[PDB]
């Protein structure tokens, strides 16, 4: 039941127009913010040069170029590093490898050396099918468990016989809402307590992570706030559970369609 | 085809084991490099302060904090901006929207405004099922044409005393290798010509892009290289072609394996 050649062209045309609409609206939303940021940085640099007689713009440019190059490495220059705080923590390495197999790819931490890149390529290629098999198995198992639970929920007592599929739709909408409430809506509050993030920033981080976009501007562990009680393993297990459960819901929806 | 509970536990233990192994070896590979980086920037800052008596460590730290705040914004400080050129042009945001639906998410181009984050969430949730349906349709279309072509060639070819399984796995291996080399090795060469990146950097970028990891350390568009017109749309079409072909090949191999 493969799609018609002309049909595929219609979906492709729709995707292309979709992307054109998106590009125009991000352009119009987002150019003023970086216009003001460019103005702010150029005015700040001019004030710094004007106020400091001793400093030379060539030396300042060389120092800023070195600092931005350092940012690529991932080490923050603003704070003095103790050097018992290590970016590649066993916990951090576990979280990074988990994101690599999970295909999130935040990007705040990444391999830099030649072997690091080669091992990252090999590790991703070998790991991704394994995680895919795990997710498919957990999704199918959870789907069966959910369907038997659905049978238990449909007691058939005081149903009020309004419609045959009325309670099927009501149960599906209430389970999906409950799952979203616990998986996406509730962790956001934990994130607000732990890191003081805004509501939009936290909900955006959770959607980006569970949708496996992984922009990396917002990451679970950053800026030395001394997280406590095994923050990296619990958040990675959280990501696995959320991705699996929604993979199950999507698979069930597809089964219903078929 | 329900899976067993016992083997799910074993698979999860295997995944956790592999994660622990990877973390232990990554830590040992990667700590010395960043140790040297921290020492290098510490000694450079100390040398700078020693050279300039007038500058005061507090003002310099404040300046560094502002510069690293500006890096988050996405505007480079090293070069003076002409302002005729803008990061959020139609081509860059076309590529960005393509990455968002494609689930690459490089992260060098991210939305900071209140409206931008909300629209990014809505745009992702709307677009991703659409791209998923397009990829499934293209994958199955490629699979069907490949199946008919392989059946036709197999029927014409190998008439006399040859194992069918051997011929089938020879054909699949040769086809996958040819497609993989043409789609991955050749663009690494184009990237080598256009940019300063080494061969390992280019192959790493291509593997990270097609596999949907999207680390963002290396991206096709960067460093004010005055990239030729419509470079972002063509690279995005190449990304679409690579993902569709690889997904189709995986779909075919999986279906045949289960059949
Ligand atoms: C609050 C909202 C909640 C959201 C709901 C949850 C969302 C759940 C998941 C939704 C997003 C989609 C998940 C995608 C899973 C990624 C798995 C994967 O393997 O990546 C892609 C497939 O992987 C590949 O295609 C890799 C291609 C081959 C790799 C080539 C690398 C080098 C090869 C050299 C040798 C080749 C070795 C093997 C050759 C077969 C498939 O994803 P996609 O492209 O379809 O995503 C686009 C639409 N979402
Ligand atoms: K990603
Ligand atoms: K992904
Ligand atoms: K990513």
């Amino acid at each position: 039941t493969v799609m018609k050649w002309k049909t595929v062209l219609a979906i492709f045309l729709l995707v292309v127009l979709y992307l054109i609409i998106g590009a125009t609206v991000f352009k119009a939303l987002e150019q003023p913010e970086e216009g003001l940021q460019k103005y702010r940085i150029i005015q700040e640099k001019i004030d710094f040069l004007s106020m400091h007689t001793c400093v030379q713009t060539s030396e300042l440019e060389d120092l800023v170029k070195q600092v931005v190059l350092a940012i690529r490495a991932g080490v923050n220059p603003s704070g003095h590093p103790s050097q018992e705080s290590s970016m590649w923590d066993l916990s951090s390495s576990f979280f990074f490898a988990g994101t690599v197999i999970t295909t999130i790819g935040f990007g705040n931490v990444s391999p830099h050396t030649e072997g690091g890149r080669i091992f990252c390529i090999i590790y991703a290629l070998l790991g991704i099918p394994l995680f895919g098999f795990l997710l498919a198995g957990v999704g199918d198992q959870l789907g069966t468990i959910f369907g038997k639970g659905i049978a238990k929920v449909e007691k058939m007592f005081v149903k009020w016989n309004v419609s045959q599929t009325k309670i099927r739709v009501t149960s599906t909408v209430l389970f999906i809402l409950f799952g979203c409430l616990l998986f996406v809506a509730l962790p956001a509050l934990i994130f607000q307590h732990i890191e003081g993030w805004s509501a939009l920033e936290s909900i955006y981080f959770v959607v980006i992570t569970l949708t496996t976009i992984g922009f990396g501007d917002f990451v679970a562990g950053g800026s030395e706030i001394e997280y406590l009680d095994y923050y990296k393993p619990i958040v990675w297990f959280w990501i696995l559970v959320g991705l699996a459960y929604f993979a199950a819901v999507l698979s069930m929806i597809g089964d219903w369609l078929r």
